[PDB]
């Protein structure tokens, strides 16, 4: 395949990518508030050193989308996430005390 525009869009680009059977999914945290748009989730402890870039899965190996923004301390911190809206969110199944993974 291929791509090559000039023109970006002010939603963000539906996210979807299924990770395989040879992955390791980590458990980054759990979904500890949402914002009017995005999602807050709550880290735990041995979390890798992940940038916004990182893209975080969801339980059913689904790409839930990048990291919005991180806030909070370097031990307990916490991950937002991009989503076009609330509705964005209850399709993908996120939600309060969902723990997510990344790859």
């Amino acid at each position: 395949g291929s791509s090559g525009s000039s023109g970006e869009l002010p939603s963000v680009e539906e996210l979807t990518i299924i990770l395989p059977e040879d992955i390791e999914l980590k458990p980054l945290g759990m979904v500890s508030s949402i914002i009017e748009q995005l999602v807050i989730i709550e880290s735990m402890t041995n979390l890798p050193p992940v940038n916004e870039e990182t893209v975080i899965f969801k339980s059913d190996r689904q790409a839930a989308g990048k990291i919005f923004e991180i806030f909070g301390p370097v031990a307990h911190p916490f991950y937002v996430l991009r989503f076009n809206s609330s509705d964005h969110i209850e399709s993908k199944g996120i939600k309060i005390k969902e723990t997510m993974y990344f790859a």
